[PDB]
Order: structure tokens, then sequence, then C-alpha cells
């Protein structure tokens, strides 16, 4: 008989951290025209243009993440629409951290706020929130092989109330990604919980990060016409899905602690 | 023919560490305590003093039976005793609180349970306050039976000598395995969220005792020091720990490992 396990293709698979580099998207531009006055309007309106554009290389990253493919068609869908924005945001801290040492929010290469440009987006208050998580990826130092792993349990993060079509699979998922996160974390058991620790009290501290970024969008949304704050389709889509769900309480945020 | 020199039978019926921790586990201990007497703080002291040494026969006696911990250098084995007593006597404690009295009192043996009045009679109100705070955590969080001993193994493990041990190795072998025993035993039938929401709050307990522990052995080494003038009375075994014990930590060679930072 022919042996259907095969050693050589198991150790010749990049490992999922491997895997998951391989599969990062390549950075995305806003095209921001300096010429616009740099008004609440008109930056709120590019960050969202940029944020479609963000997302088309989310879907295509998340058609190619190990294990997403054996989660029902529906629950990937549900998935990426419940996590975007923690998604997009944890990967503006982190290019804000890795471009500029957490100086400034690194949105894209061509839209880089500091200061002045947080005020004059009108969320102040919501970019300060973004830029003390950067600040946190400066203080635990942390690692790319780490990010990638975290950006993953973040699509893994908040799941309908009623719950998803393949609980089973989707558990299965989650508890495979974090037992990445505590291989990449270790001897010393002392040193490598304590980092795990850390680095799940950020995951936990994004719910109520992502909470407030999406309160704001929703109103944005809601009163586009007066605030003349401009959607593109894709954000029109999930919003348009998200909005109603979240407000409904139907978002069940899942935490470690 | 020749002899199979392992038997399929024997691993077959090997218990389970966990098995093997409920079997081993001491059974209570009275103090011997006389009502007849006043109490006052230094008979209340050296009875539980009394108890204490009593107590500490049994640990010695779980120590040489309790898996992995013969695989640890022999001057490990005498040093992780030695560093951790406080904390094994005071867990047990709030172990038998709460299941004897639904943590309602400090169940220190069967022929003593401290009511708040001889909290205050004891002279150490507030220690007792602080192990009793532990005794309600187990009945908040309905801790098992099971989790419990995997507990207190940790505990054994949780303070080592600032230099360090004869063999580290040996001992991160052993932690990281009782530490894998508990991470299975939170495990439900799967809610990984779950799971790892009780892991943290058993690992912040664990983690809690240092604190209490080390207000808890300043109380001692102090009527230790001063055991003439206060009247308190040591049994040979805690004047042998505590003797040990006391300039070793006064001097910063007790190094306490966290699960948290
Ligand atoms: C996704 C996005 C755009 C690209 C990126 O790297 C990070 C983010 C996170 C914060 C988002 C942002 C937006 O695109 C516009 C948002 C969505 C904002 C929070 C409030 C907001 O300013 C809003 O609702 C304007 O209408
Ligand atoms: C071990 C012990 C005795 C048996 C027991 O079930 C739990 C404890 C924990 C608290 C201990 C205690 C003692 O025996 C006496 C102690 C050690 C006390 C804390 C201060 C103390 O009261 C003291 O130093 C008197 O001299």
């Amino acid at each position: 008989l022919v042996p259907q396990l095969s050693t050589i293709s198991r150790a010749l698979t990049p490992s999922p951290v491997m895997v998951l580099e391989n599969i990062e998207p390549e950075i995305v531009y806003a095209g921001y025209d300096s010429s616009k006055p740099d008004t609440a309007e008109n930056l709120l309106s590019t960050l969202n243009r940029l944020a479609g554009k963000q997302m088309i290389q989310v879907v295509k990253w998340a058609k190619v993440l190990p294990g997403f493919k054996n989660l029902p068609l529906e629950d990937q869908i549900t998935l990426i629409q419940y996590s975007w924005m923690s998604l997009l945001s944890f990967a503006l801290s982190w290019r804000s951290y890795k471009h500029t040492n957490s100086q400034f929010l690194y949105f894209a290469p061509d839209l880089v706020f500091n200061e002045e440009k947080m005020h004059q987006s009108a969320m102040y208050e919501l970019c300060q929130g973004m830029h003390q998580i950067s600040l946190q990826f400066v203080r635990l130092q942390l690692t790319f092989e780490e990010y990638t792993i975290m950006k993953v349990l973040l699509l893994l993060s908040t799941i309908p109330k009623d719950g998803l079509k393949s609980q089973a699979a989707f558990e299965e998922m989650r508890t495979n990604y974090i037992k990445e996160l505590r291989k990449m974390v270790t001897n010393n058991s002392g040193q490598s919980w304590q980092r795990f620790y850390q680095l799940t009290k950020l995951l936990d501290s994004m719910h109520d990060l992502v909470s407030d970024l999406l309160e704001f969008c929703f109103y944005t949304f809601r009163e586009s016409h007066a605030l003349k704050v401009e959607f593109p389709a894709m954000l029109v889509e999930i919003i348009s899905d998200q909005l109603p769900k979240v407000e409904s309480g139907n978002a069940k945020p899942l935490y470690f602690h």
C-alpha cells in the first residue's frame, strides 16, 4: 500500500508564521492630494478611500490565510465584516512603529499624520488612542512574527451573538493560532508567560479602542451628507452590513482576560 | 527467546500525575488546641506554630512522592521546600476553609477554627484577613480539587534563589510540565475564550500569593526574632526552617516567579 502520509511534505511545508510573512500585503497608497484644504471633510474622506483600498488587500490576504478556508464560506465573510476596523487600526499602529518609531500615524507613505493633522481630522482623541497602541509596540519591542499572529487573532476576535455556522471549525482555527503565539514567546517559563500576558492584554485592549472607532465611523456614515464625508463602495458595503448588527448588540467580543 | 523490557500493562495502568496528586494529598492534621488555656496571642500563636511543624512533616512526606520532584538535584529539592513552606501551608489553609466552612472561617485544623474573635486575639488580625480573602476567592472561582492540587505544586515551584538552583533546566522542565497540567485542566468540552479566562484567573491567584506570603513571613521573622519577649514558642521543625530562611529572604536572595508583570 502507498503511504498516504508524506513526511517530506510535512517537513517542507512553511510554518504558519512563515506563511503569514509571505502573504502580508504590500503597503497601500492613499492618493493624498496636498492641494485640498486639510479640513475634516477632506481628511476623513481620504482616509475612507484609503480604507477601501486596504480592504481589497485584506480579502486577498484572507483567501490564502492558513486554516481560513476550512471555515464555512458564510463564516469567512462574517469574520472579515466584523473585524475590519480591528485589522486596519492594528496595521496602522504597526506601520507607525516600523516606519516612524511611533512618532507619527503612518496611514500610508503619502499620508502621515502629525499632531496638526490629528486635530484637523476632527477625531483627535481617536488618533491618540491609535497612537497609544503604536507606543505600546515600542515599549514591548513587538516583533513582526508576533504582530502577524496577533493580526489573525484579531480577525478571530469578534463573532455574532447567535454564533457562526460552524463554531467548532472557528474554535479549532482560533486555538491553533493562539498556540502559534504561545510558541513564539518561548527556557524561562516566567518570562514566556509574562510576555504572553502582555500580548493578550494588548489584544483585549483593541476591543475598547475599536468600539470607539466604530462609534465615530457609524456617526459619520449616518451623517455623511451633513458632514460632507465620502465613503467608497467597499466601505458602504461593509458599514451597511455592520452598523445595524453592532448597534443591535449582535457583536460578541472575545477576551483573554 | 528474550524478555521484553517494556511493560504495556504497566504503561496502561500507570495513573496520571493528577490522579497521583490526589493519592498523595496529606491527611488533615490536628492542632492539639487546649480550650482550657486563655486565648492570648502567646497561646494561639504558639499553637499555630506547633501545628505548622506537624504539617511540615506531612509536606516532606508528600514531596518525596511528588511526580517529577525526584528528577531535581537533592540540594534543589530541599531549597524549594524551604523557600515555599509558608505558601504551601497558607494555600492549604484556604482550601480547608473553603471545603469545610464555605470560607466562613479559617480552618487551621478540625480542633482549631478561627472566627473573627480568634483572629483579633491572635495579634495578626490583618494577616488572618489576608488569608481569608484567598478562601473567599476559592468560592468566587469555584476552585476544584484538581486545580488546587496542581496549583499547590506550582507554589512549591514559585520561589527560587536569586543565584539559581543547581539545575535550572531540571527545575524549568518540572515547572513547565505542571503549568501544562493546569492548562489542560481548564480546557472545557472547546471554548478557548472561557479556557483562557479561567487560566488567567488562576495564575492571577497564584501571583497574589507572593504579596500575602511576604507579609506572613515578615510577621513570622519578627515573632521568631522576638520569641523570648513575646513568649511565642516554635517547634524544632520551624526553628530549622526559619533559621535557614530568615537570613536568605532578608538579604534579598528569594526570587519570586510571576505569571503576570
Ligand atoms: C480604516 C482607517 C483607514 C486606514 C488605516 O490605516 C487605519 C484606519 C483606522 C481608523 C479609521 C480609518 C478610516 O478610514 C476612517 C475612519 C473610519 C477611521 C476612524 C474614524 C473614521 O475617521 C471615519 O469614520 C471617517 O468617516
Ligand atoms: C503555618 C500556619 C500554621 C498552619 C496553617 O494551617 C497555616 C499557617 C499560615 C499562617 C502561619 C501559621 C503559623 O504557624 C504561625 C504563623 C507563622 C502564621 C503567620 C504568622 C505566624 O502567626 C507567626 O509567625 C507566629 O509566630
